C-alpha cells in the first residue's frame, strides 16, 4: 500500500513527504515463483522501490553486458544493515506527535519498511547532542558510585530503541560506542581537545574506564536491552589532534592495543557480559591495515577483538583494496564492520539537501564497495535530523536519510534512505556475498549475495546518466535480460530452486 | 646579518615581523674547511634558521640513532622549490610600501633569503582572484584575435616576477597553468561547476583552447618572459564534480590524454614554444596512478608529456608509497612534481594561524615525504596572503607562508616559511636526493642530498616533544654528534673534501 507523496526543494529528485495520517510503505513481502525474478527500482525521475516482476530466460543469445553470478565462490558473511540512535536523532523523532512517530520508525524497522537490524548507541554525549555529559561526571570517583544514565538515555534513546524493536520482526542487534570519558580520567581535563586516559594501560584510570564500559550494559540490561557489541572508542585518532571540537579520547595503535589486552578484554571477560563482542579501531579507513597490525599480531590484545570497525566521510574518495583488502588478507578471520558514514559538510554544498540524488548514489556505491572488499555490516549515523542537520552543539551539521520538520509535524525521506533500503530490505542477517563477474568493463556498480534459504540478491547502481542494457547468468535458473536506466540502483531478487 | 623579531599571536610559536625597514636577513654563504659542519635550526620555542659550527669527529661519541650517509645510492635530481604568483599573493605585495616590497621579495628569493627559483603562474583568473576573467571572453573568437592579458598581469604579475627575476640567486623557472577557459568554449556555459569543454578532441574547441596556450606563452614572451614549463590543467577533476565553486575545466584521464595526444602536444611542438615542458595531472597524488596508467600508456599522449603534477591538500587520504611510489615503479622516466605544495587546513580551524608550528611541520614532513617518493620539485601555493587568508572570491581556507598587514606596513613571516627555507634555501636546482641509513627505530624524519659542487646537506624534522640525541656519519669525513631537540627542524651541511 501506499506511494511515495513527491516534493522537490530544488535539487535533483525529490523527497518523501511523511506526516501523522501518512507514510509510504511495502505491501507485506512475497517471493517471486521459481522462473520469475523480482526487480525494486528507485530512479532520479522519482521511483521509489517500485515493485515489478520478470521472466527468467533459458537462453541468452549474446551479446552485450553479461554479468554472472558465481554461486560457489563464497564470501563473507553479513551481520547487518542500520543507523545511530544519538542525543539528536531521539530528540527530533519524538518532537514529532505520536503517530508520526510510529511511522517513521515503521519505515526503518518494520517489514512494511527497509527492515533495519542494527542501532547504535552512543554511550553517552557526542558532537549530536545539545549538551557534553558523561555517567560519571562526578570528579575523581574512581569507584563510580555516582554513575547514572541521564534522560537522554531514559526518557530518549531507550524508550525509542524499545519501540524499535516491537516493529522489527528481524532480531535487531545493539551496537555501542564511547566518544569520551569522564573528564577526571583524562589528561586534558576536557570532554574535547587532545588528551587521552590518564596514565597507562593496567592502571585505575584505564581500569576504570574498563568498568565504565560494564557500568553501562547493567544500566542498559536494566532497561532489558542486550548489547550485541562495543567498540574501544570512537574514532580514537581523533583525541590525538590539538583542538579536537567535539567529545574525544585519543588512543594510538598502541595505546589502544594495551588497552584492550590489559583493560577492556579482560574486564569485558569476567562480567556478566562476556558474549558482548568488542570491535577495535572505529575510525577511518585510512588507518588500516596498521592498526590491525599493531593490535592484532597482539595475541594477548586479539583474543579479545571480535571485528575492526571503519568509518568514512562519504565526500572523501578511496582506494579501498590497499585498506580493506590488505586487512582481510591479513586478518581473515576478524570480521571488517562499517559502523558510521555520512554525507556531509562540502562548503559549497549545504548540510542537508533535500532531495539530493548524488548524495543517494554516495551511500549506494561505498555500501557495494564495502561489501565487495569483506566487510559485514553497514551503519549509517544519525537516525534523522532537522532541516539544519542537527541539533549539534558544536554546529558540525550534516545530512540524514530523515529529516524531521518539527513546525510542519512531517518528516522526508531522503534518496539516502532509499539507496539504503535497497540493501537493508533484501540482505538479512545470515546472507552470504557471493561472486559476480562482468563479461566486459562497463559503468554499473554490482553485487551479488546469496540469502540464507538459498535464494538470490543482486543489486545494481548505475552512477552514468545513459541507460546500460544488461543480462545476469546464474547457472542454476537461466537468464534475466533487464535495463538499468541511467542514475538508479535496482536490487533483483529470485529463487534458484 | 639581521635576526628575527618575534612575536606571538597565542599560538604554538611566533612569527618573525618584518616591515619597511627591518627584515631578517642571512649573510652570504660560507665553505667552511673539511671535518666542519653548519646547522641551521629552528625551533618551536622561537629559534629561526639560527647558524652554528661544529667539528666532524673521527671519533664517535654517542650511542643513540646514527644516520649514515650514502653518497653511492643516487636517487631524482631536484628542479627547486617556490611559489604561486597568484593575483591575490600580487595584491598582498604590492600593497606594502615598496622598501617593504623588496625586503618581502628578497625573503623568498635572495640569498639573503631562502632563493625560491620556481615560480608558478596562474593563467587568467582563479579563486585567489578578486573577480572572474579569462584572456579572450569576446564568444566565438576561435582565432583568438581578442586574446589581450589583463591588468593583473601586466601591471601586477609580471612587474613582480621581474623584481623577483633582478633579486635572485639563482635561475628562477615559470611554470604556468590554467584554471578555466573562455565560457564559451565550456559545456556548461560558465567559469566553474561541473563542466568540460565542448566537443572532442581534436575539434574547433579543443584547438582553440589548446590556441589559447600559445597565445599566454606569446604575450608574456612579448614582456620578456619564458616558461619552463606548463600544466594541462590545473585540477582537471574539479570539474566533474557539479557545483565546484571555484574556476575549473574538467577533463577525465582519458580527456585529458585525448587533448594532450591530438591538439595540446602537437600545438605547442609546433610552436616557437616547443621547448616548454608539459606536465599531467596537477591534481590530489590520490588519482595516481590510474591517471598516470591512463596517459602515459598512449605514446601518441606520452611523447609529450615531461612529467606529472601533484597537490598535497587531500594527501591524508593516500598515501605516498601507494601513489607517489608506484608511480614511479610504473614510469621511472616521467618525473613527479609536487605544483601546489599546500596544506589543509582542518575543518574546525581559522584560514591562517600566526606562528603556528604544527602547520610548519606539515609542510617539512611533506617535502620530506615526497623527497623519499621521487619528488623533483615543490610550489607552494600563495606566495603571500592577508590576515583572513585572502582575498579569494569564493572563499578564504589556506594559510600562507607570508601574511601581509596592510594598514601596518608590515608582513608576518610564519613557521611555514623557516621550514620551507630549511630547504629552498640549501638544495640548489640540480642537488640529487642520496642514501641516508638509519640505524635504528627512531621519531624523526630525515633525508640527505648532494649539492652540485659534491657538498652534502641533510634536513632532520623532530616532530615529537622529546630531545632525541644523533650522530650523523660521513664514511668519507666522520662523525657529527648532535642533538635534534623537539618540534625542531635542523639542517646540516659539510663539505666533502
Ligand atoms: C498528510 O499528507 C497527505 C498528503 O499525502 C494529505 O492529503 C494530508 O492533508 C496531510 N496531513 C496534514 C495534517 O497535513
Ligand atoms: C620596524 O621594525 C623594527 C624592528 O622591530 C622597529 O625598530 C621599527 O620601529 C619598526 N617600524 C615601525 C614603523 O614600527
Ligand atoms: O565518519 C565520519 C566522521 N564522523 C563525523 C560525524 O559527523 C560526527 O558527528 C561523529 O561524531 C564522528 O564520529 C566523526
Amino acid at each position: 500500500a501506499r506511494p511515495c507523496i513527491p516534493k522537490s526543494f530544488g535539487y535533483s529528485s525529490v523527497v518523501c513527504v511523511c506526516n501523522a495520517t501518512y507514510c509510504d510503505s511495502f505491501d507485506p513481502p512475497t517471493f517471486p515463483a521459481l522462473g520469475t525474478f523480482s526487480r525494486y527500482e528507485s530512479t532520479r525521475s522519482g521511483r521509489r522501490m517500485e515493485l515489478s516482476m520478470g521472466p527468467i530466460q533459458a537462453n541468452h543469445t549474446g551479446t552485450g553486458l553479461l554479468l554472472t553470478l558465481q554461486p560457489e565462490q563464497k564470501f563473507q558473511k553479513v551481520k547487518g544493515f542500520g543507523g545511530a540512535m544519538t542525543d539528536a536523532a531521539a530528540l527530533n523523532i519524538l518532537a514529532l506527535s505520536p503517530p508520526a512517530q510510529n511511522l517513521l520508525l515503521k519505515s526503518y524497522f518494520s517489514e512494511e519498511g527497509i527492515g533495519y537490524n542494527i542501532i547504535r548507541v552512543p554511550m553517552a554525549s557526542c558532537d549530536f547532542s545539545i549538551r557534553t555529559y558523561t555517567y560519571a561526571d562526578t570528579p575523581d570517583d574512581f569507584q563510580l558510585h555516582n554513575f547514572s544514565l541521564p534522560e537522554e538515555d531514559t526518557k530518549l534513546k531507550i524508550p525509542l530503541i524499545h519501540r524499535a524493536l516491537q516493529l522489527a520482526q528481524r532480531p535487531v542487534s545493539l551496537l555501542a560506542s564511547p566518544w569520551t570519558s569522564p573528564t577526571w580520567l583524562k589528561t586534558n581535563g576536557a570532554v574535547n581537545g587532545k588528551g587521552s586516559l590518564k596514565g597507562q594501560p593496567g592502571d585505575i584510570y584505564h581500569q576504570t574506564w574498563a568498568r565504565y564500559f560494564v557500568k553501562f550494559l547493567d544500566a542498559y540490561a536494566e532497561h532489558k536491552l542486550q548489547f550485541w557489541a562495543v567498540t574501544a572508542e570512537n574514532e580514537p585518532s581523533a583525541g590525538l589532534l590539538s583542538g579536537y571540537p567535539f567529545q574525544c579520547l585519543g588512543f594510538t595503535p598502541e595505546h589502544q592495543r594495551d588497552f584492550i589486552a590489559r583493560d577492556l578484554g579482560p574486564t569485558l571477560a569476567n562480567s556478566t557480559h562476556h558474549n558482548v563482542r568488542l570491535l577495535m579501531l572505529d575510525d577511518q579507513r585510512l588507518l588500516l591495515p596498521h592498526w590491525a597490525k599493531v593490535v592484532l599480531t597482539d595475541p594477548e590484545a586479539a583474543k579479545y577483538v571480535h571485528g575492526i570497525a571503519v568509518h568514512w566521510y562519504l565526500d572523501f574518495l578511496a582506494p579501498a583494496k590497499a585498506t580493506l583488502g590488505e586487512t582481510h588478507r591479513l586478518f581473515p578471520n576478524t570480521m571488517l564492520f562499517a559502523s558510521e558514514a555520512c554525507v556531509g559538510s562540502k562548503f559549497w554544498e549545504q548540510s542537508v539537501r533535500l532531495g539530493s540524488w548524488d548524495r543517494g548514489m554516495q551511500y549506494s556505491h561505498s555500501i557495494i564497495t564495502n561489501l565487495l572488499y569483506h566487510v559485514v555490516g553497514w551503519t549509517d549515523w544519525n537516525l534523522a535530523l532537522n532541516p539544519e542537520g542537527g541539533p549539534n552543539w558544536v554546529r558540525n551539521f550534516v545530512d540524514s536519510p530523515i529529516i524531521v520538520d518539527i513546525t510542519k509535524d512531517t518528516f522526508y525521506k531522503q534518496p539516502m534512505f532509499y539507496h539504503l533500503g535497497h540493501f537493508s530490505k533484501f540482505i538479512p542477517e545470515g546472507s552470504q556475498r557471493v561472486g559476480l563477474v562482468a563479461s566486459q568493463k562497463n559503468d554499473l556498480d554490482a553485487v551479488a549475495l546469496m540469502h540464507p534459504d538459498g535464494s538470490a540478491v543482486v543489486v545494481v547502481l548505475n552512477r552514468s546518466s545513459k541507460d546500460v542494457p544488461l543480462t545476469i547468468k546464474d547457472p542454476a535458473v537461466g537468464f534475466l535480460e533487464t535495463i538499468s536506466p541511467g542514475y538508479s540502483i535496482h536490487t533483483y531478487l529470485w529463487h534458484r530452486q
